């Protein structure tokens, strides 16, 4: 059996949730995503690979008192979205890219019931942000930024051992979209990976390194 849904407090007001799912040719992946507290409201930072998990982390946070306002989903890929569509039966608002949504619309999967298109967008104002690099590990990847906290959740993009399943990637575009990243959030206190563990601002740097030795390795 799959290990179940984790929940571990990051910091004040964040918490990382881990779920588990087995992917063909991978075995057994970890997904993490957080969850972010704005006084009495919760924000999903992701949804985990499934209706089920996705359903237990919002019973979670309502059984201790926190309204769940909204989920957001950094990329297309069901490790970002497979609780869109339970999320949204439960009127529970979803958001994703512009760009995501036309990329699950396209694969025929359920799509976020409100959308934003630019290079910044404020999810909630001054408290959780959203930044578009560029291409990488999919068109379509974001990330999410906690001003007051200083941690930025990387999600599928940061990859600082590997870049992994390249089916979807842009590996020429992907060393500039991580200098980009680098720039904009090289002072983060923590940087939070989809499939490793969180550390600090050098994960952009080895995501760095990992994207400009994989398109050279392409040649
Ligand atoms: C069905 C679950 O979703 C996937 O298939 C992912 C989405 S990021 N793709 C893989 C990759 O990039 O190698 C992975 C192992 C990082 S999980
Ligand atoms: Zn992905
Ligand atoms: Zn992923």
């Amino acid at each position: 059996s799959l290990p179940d849904l984790k929940i571990e407090k990051l910091d004040e007001g964040v918490y990382v949730h881990t779920s588990f799912e087995e992917v063909n040719g991978w075995g057994v992946v970890p997904k993490h995503g957080l969850v972010v507290l704005v006084n009495a409201e919760a924000y999903l930072i992701d949804t985990p690979f499934t209706a089920k998990d996705t359903e237990k982390l919002v019973t979670w946070f309502v059984e201790r008192g926190y309204k769940i306002k909204g989920s957001i989903s950094s990329h297309f890929h069901s490790d970002s979205t497979g609780g869109i569509e339970w999320l949204n039966s439960r009127s529970i608002p979803t958001y994703a890219s512009e760009l995501t949504n036309e990329l699950l619309k396209k694969d025929g999967k359920v799509q976020a019931t409100n959308s934003f298109s630019g290079v910044n967008y404020w999810l909630v104002k001054n408290k959780i942000e959203v930044f578009y690099p560029g291409p990488g590990h999919t068109p379509d990847n974001v990330v999410v930024w906690l001003p007051e906290r200083k941690i930025l959740f990387g999600g599928c993009f940061i990859k600082p051992y590997g870049l992994g399943n390249l089916g979807d990637a842009n590996i020429e575009a992907w060393p500039k979209s991580a200098k980009l990243l680098k720039s904009k959030y090289g002072k983060a206190k923590l940087v939070v990976p989809s499939h490793s563990e969180v550390g600090d601002a050098s994960l952009l740097k080895l995501t760095l390194e990992q994207a400009v030795k994989g398109l050279n390795e392409s040649k």
